[PDB]
């Protein structure tokens, strides 16, 4: 199991073509 | 299991073509 | 298991073609 | 298991062609 | 297992062609 | 422009996890 | 422009994990 | 421009982990 | 420009870990 | 420009770890 606590994020993605993979600010234990 | 605590992130992705891999600010234990 | 604590990140990715690999600020125990 | 504590990172990737490998600020125990 | 403590990093990657290997600021116990 | 003429193909894909890239018998001028 | 003429292909892919790159029998002028 | 003529291919890929690069029978002028 | 003519190929890839580079039977003018 | 004519190839790759470079039967004018 897991926990994610206090966080601040402001990301921008301005021009993404064919993302088939991943663009992540914070990726915690994911799969993609 | 896991824990992620206090964090601040401001990333920008301005022009990404065919990301099939990954662009990550903070990747913690993920797969991709 | 794992823990990630206090962090500050401001990364920029301005022009990424075909990332099939990975561009990561902080990669902690991931796979890619 | 593992721990990552207080950190500050500001990286920039301005022009990346075909990264199939990895560009990482701090890589801690990852695979790539 | 492992620990990474207080760190500051500001790297820049301005023009990377076909990195299939790795460009890392701090690589701690990774694989690549 | 282009032309593809007489062809015979019998491919099998038995167990594909997370193909995010491509598995192609014959790839002629594509993108992926 | 281009032409591909008489061809026979029988490929098998039995166990592919995370192909993010490419597995191709015949790749003619593609990108990937 | 280009031409590919009479060809026979029977390749097998039995166990491919994380191909992020390429496994190709015949690669003619591609990118990867 | 280019031409590839009469060819026969039967390759096998039985266990490939993290090919990020390339495994090619016949590579003609490609990039990788 | 270039030409490749009559050829026969039967290669096997039985256990490849982290090829980041290249394993090629016949490499004609490629890059890698």
């Amino acid at each position: 199991g897991y926990e994610v606590h206090h966080q601040k994020l402001v990301f921008f993605a301005e021009d993404v073509g064919s993302n088939k993979g991943a663009i992540i600010g914070l990726m915690v234990g994911g799969v993609v």
